[PDB]
């Protein structure tokens, strides 16, 4: 066991091993508190997240267990991974805090898009990496659910990583969630990617809606009201009525909306921003799209080992979720240096 040291940043107490030095806050919220730090054992700059009240309730305890399982499983260049997880506690009895460690990235995508407009080649490489990481995540039957510029981090090399999965198990959310459809599939993420790609090409949020209703009407204005094939798939009575009563609007021509953009980019957006989720393009299929010929390599777009999410359906006590989390802390194995 290593030796810990203690200090106060903002109003948070931080107890971490000596190897992590020069902690400086990065931000805080419901997710907990994040600090940038230097790892003397490896020489890397790292990001340390201290979970907030990890075992204060059953919802928190399960959430803590969920995040740790996910991060321990992700082993992919475009997905955030676990460098280390530790607790200052020496036993299950005193186990009360969990810290997570990962490589520090240069900036989030929301600090690039507004600082600069992106060339078509940059958009190619950035979107390509998101999809490469999404293919991996989706191969494990995991849905991110909250893909958005602030959840994508980039290095000065333009290397990208997907961060902070939505622990749910807004301008970027698929319309079937605005309609509250409880059976949305993994292509909800592909919709998010489409809204992101469009924003990089134009510099403007594609669907800057003020609420759920306003959001949907901005989406239908671009992709048009749903056809009869999609009408036949809606079970909700209120939804069906709301949609059949809206003044009908045609699908606009993306080539005209996105004038001057690479025609291969326009084509990909049209395959991503499809209202009917069954017809939306998949991450695996989008990687083979001609827009990414510069970067596509079918022997270097790997898939993930099978991920067991059976715990999601379990109804346990706080002490049981806590103990299961402790087990995952102890059995952690750092990645090969
Ligand atoms: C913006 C730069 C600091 C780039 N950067 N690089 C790595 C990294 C990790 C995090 C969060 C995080 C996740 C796993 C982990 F084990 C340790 C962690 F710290 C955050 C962050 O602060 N996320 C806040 C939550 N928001 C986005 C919803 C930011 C990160
Ligand atoms: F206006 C819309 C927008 C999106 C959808 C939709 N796309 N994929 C699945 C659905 C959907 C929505 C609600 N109920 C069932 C299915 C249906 C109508």
């Amino acid at each position: 066991r290593p030796t810990f040291y203690r200090q106060e940043l903002n109003k948070t107490i931080w107890e971490v091993p000596e190897r992590y030095q020069n902690l400086s806050p990065v931000g805080s919220g419901a997710y907990g508190s994040v600090c940038a730090a230097f790892d003397t054992k490896t020489g890397l700059r790292v990001a340390v997240k201290k979970l907030s009240r990890p075992f204060q309730s059953i919802i928190h305890a399960k959430r803590t267990y969920r995040e740790l399982r996910l991060l321990k499983h992700m082993k992919h260049e475009n997905v955030i991974g676990l460098l280390d997880v530790f607790t200052p506690a020496r036993s299950l009895e005193e186990f009360n805090d969990v810290y997570l460690v990962t490589h520090l990235m240069g900036a989030d995508l929301n600090n690039i898009v507004k600082c600069q407009k992106l060339t078509d080649d940059h958009v190619q490489f950035l979107i390509y990496q998101i999809l490469r990481g999404l293919k991996y995540i989706h191969s494990a039957d995991i849905i991110h659910r909250d893909l958005k510029p602030s959840n994508l981090a980039v290095n000065e090399d333009c290397e990208l990583k997907i961060l902070d999965f939505a622990r749910h198990h807004r301008w970027y959310r698929a319309p079937e969630i605005m309609l509250n459809w409880m059976h949305y599939n993994q292509t909800v993420d592909i919709w998010s990617v489409g809204c992101i790609m469009a924003e990089l090409l134009t510099g403007r949020t594609l669907f800057p809606g003020t609420d759920h209703i306003d959001q949907l009407k901005l989406i239908l204005r671009l992709v048009g009201t749903p056809g009869a094939e999609l009408l036949k798939k809606i079970s909700s009575e209120s939804a069906r009525n709301y949609i059949q009563s809206l003044t009908q609007m045609p699908k606009m021509n993306f080539a005209n909306v996105f004038i001057g953009a690479n025609p291969l980019a326009v084509d990909l957006l049209e395959k991503m921003l499809v209202l009917d989720s069954d017809k939306r393009i998949t991450a695996a299929q989008a990687l083979a799209h001609a827009y990414f010929a510069q970067y596509h390599d079918p022997d270097d777009e790997p898939v993930a080992d099978p991920y067991d999410q059976s715990f999601e359906s379990r109804d346990l006590l706080i002490d049981e979720w806590k103990s299961l989390t402790y087990d995952e802390v102890i059995s952690f194995v750092p990645p090969p240096l």
